[PDB]
């Protein structure tokens, strides 16, 4: 078993412009890649858990997501950040795409993506961390039994509720490794 950092994507790793599904619009947040490289060095498995409802909406296709995801994966690996896992939820209850229109267990606040990652990589949850910019990220982490829940200021201004749920509030994923050391 290994400890892990569960990573929310939009607003945590990349700037949230809304329904980002293009390489052209994918901008990595400052210091996040270096921090991810460092987090890995420290010994954490790195797992991305992202809700991608735009797929259900028909904003962008599933294949489009994969193309961005592969690129993201390559860009990181090239920087010596090798991601342990990447999980996503394409569903929404009101989705206009029939294939993806449903209630599901993988859509945060639901803890399914995290549980799925845990069984696959044999992660030790109490030792783990969750970093996100939204309350659902915190809620999924609590459900999943993650030890420390971290909120970040890289999204839209954080709600009091998300803040209530969080264990830590940090400026960026960039500041996580230092935070863990102290
Ligand atoms: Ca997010
Ligand atoms: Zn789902």
């Amino acid at each position: 078993s290994v400890p892990a950092i569960f990573l929310d994507r939009d607003g945590t790793i990349n700037v949230d412009h809304g329904y980002v599904h293009e390489i052209d619009n994918f901008e990595f947040i400052d210091g996040v890649i270096d921090a991810m490289r460092e987090l890995k060095k420290m010994g954490f498995a790195l797992v991305v858990v992202t809700n991608q409802s735009g797929i259900a909406r028909g904003k962008f296709t599933e294949a489009q997501f994969e193309t961005l995801t592969e690129w993201m994966d390559w860009s990181l690996a090239d920087r010596d950040v090798d991601l342990d896992g990447i999980y996503y939820c394409p569903h929404h209850p009101q989705g206009s795409v029939e294939e993806f229109r449903q209630v599901c267990d993988c859509r945060k606040p639901h803890p399914g993506m995290l549980l799925s990652a845990r069984d696959y990589l044999h992660i030790d949850m109490a030792a783990s961390y969750m970093v996100g910019d939204k309350l659902e990220d915190m809620q999924a982490a609590v459900a999943a039994n993650v030890g420390t829940k971290v909120l970040v200021r890289t999204g839209k201004p954080i709600t009091p509720e998300a803040e209530n749920a969080a264990d830590w509030v940090l400026n960026s994923l960039a500041d996580l490794p230092q935070a863990i050391k102290k």
